[PDB]
């Protein structure tokens, strides 16, 4: 190697202001403009340009002058969630131990708006569009096994009021993708306790998932397990994924609660 | 100095959004805390009045950013997704993990990447600690690299600054040896850190640079002394390791 050489009146407007455009950088590989972060978030421009300024300071974003970036410290307020939720600290014995005993991947995932989000990843590469899916991402709940368990969970005023508005898109030719069919199939993943996906996400992804309760019965959460076409049998996820699945949902609602 | 502390320096600054600070200080009081906190603790530690810590918990709350039972406060996943934002705007992180996740493959061990962050180093990449976690520089194979790329300027700022414990019988613990194993570190371009930071952990690391050589972060690969060896380790992980930073230098800047 060659050497290393040289009214609310509670409400803070400003902090609600800040996590937004932290938040405008989703998905942008580009350095931002205040222009950008200001059309993506509706912020006035002078208060995106405090904000920024703010971020700099604090060390959570930098700057050329013209336009900005976050730094690594961004991840930092992530591990802050990670560290002190027992869920998300209990869970991840579960999914290493499901991910070792089936050689796929096991997830967990709430629900957030209209996507469902990852919170902990057993120790498999997962690649949607050959990248790699991680704890924090996204991805919407109308074609993903979780997101059918979440939406399930829904009483059906807030499940029809999510089906009239929400982008069903047809990701494959095989997703479900308009609100008659959606509300069937989540009626019977409610029957089920369970729910499977077979290409409605993307070509050679199937999945099935379960539901987390807490002591009341409610659903804190899914989980699942996660692969791609030729890996599988093709009645392999009920048969031999169901019960582990159940089994360690179960386990850890009695662990935590 | 305390998080109130660092956010009162900045009162003369008319531009420096003061509850956008403490509510960032909020959430980071959250840390590896294990469980929910109430508002005297999160006011103890930070060091911010109770008055601000209720109103940006309020805040964080409206926003889907934390819970509350009105005692005890929890943050909520949302949180995750501005790290998210982080990792989806940064190509260098972007591109290094089909390396890491081939490293972790050939090699069977865990493959990782972090920059420098204060005194720490970040881990802001994995290939099967988290992504965001964080490990004293002084004593770890990428804290090392990371150290070995300041001006010595800075490197001696650090030394005399930073808490150099002696976590394992064979810790380098004061500025003078430290110092010196930078140097061999600068020397050889790579770092090889033996049970320094806990036992049975021994990992090995290499610099990553962009096109003009400034460093920007390090990779590296650790494993347990079970049955690797440090000849293992210089002989087989470290050609793989330079070839992987090399080849992820020029598909990033060419
Ligand atoms: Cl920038
Ligand atoms: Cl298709
Ligand atoms: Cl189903
Ligand atoms: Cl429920
Ligand atoms: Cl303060
Ligand atoms: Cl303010
Ligand atoms: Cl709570
Ligand atoms: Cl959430
Ligand atoms: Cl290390
Ligand atoms: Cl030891």
């Amino acid at each position: 190697a060659p050497p290393i050489v040289a009214g609310d009146p509670d409400f803070m407007t400003s902090l609600a202001r800040g996590l937004a455009v932290i938040q405008a950088f989703q998905e942008r590989k580009r350095h931002l403009t205040i222009a950008q972060i200001s059309h993506r978030t509706e912020i006035p421009r002078a208060a995106v340009r405090r904000c920024l300024h703010t971020l700099i300071k604090l060390g959570y974003a930098t700057t050329d002058g013209r336009t900005y970036s976050l730094l690594p410290k961004v991840l930092t307020l992530g591990h802050a969630y990670l560290s002190s939720t027992p869920l998300a600290i209990s869970a991840q014995p579960y999914l290493d131990r499901i991910s070792d005993q089936l050689h796929e991947a096991a997830n967990m995932a709430t629900l957030e708006g209209d996507d469902i989000l990852y919170i902990a990843r057993s120790a498999t590469v997962e690649r949607l569009i050959s990248v790699d899916l991680s704890v924090g991402g996204r991805l919407p709940a109308y074609c993903t096994s979780m997101g059918r368990i979440l939406l399930a969970a829904m009483d059906d005023t807030s499940l029809r009021e999510y089906l009239e508005r929400a982008d069903l898109k047809a990701r494959t030719s095989r997703t479900l993708n308009d609100p008659e069919s959606l509300f069937a199939c989540i009626q019977q993943v409610r029957a089920q306790g369970w729910c499977v996906v077979d290409q409605e996400l993307e070509q050679g992804l199937r999945s099935i998932a379960v539901p987390v309760y807490d002591a009341s019965g409610q659903v804190l959460a899914a989980l699942n397990v996660s692969t791609h076409v030729g890996r599988v049998t093709r009645s392999e996820l009920e048969q031999r994924f169901l019960p582990i699945l159940l089994a360690a949902s179960r386990d850890l609602c009695h662990q935590l609660f």
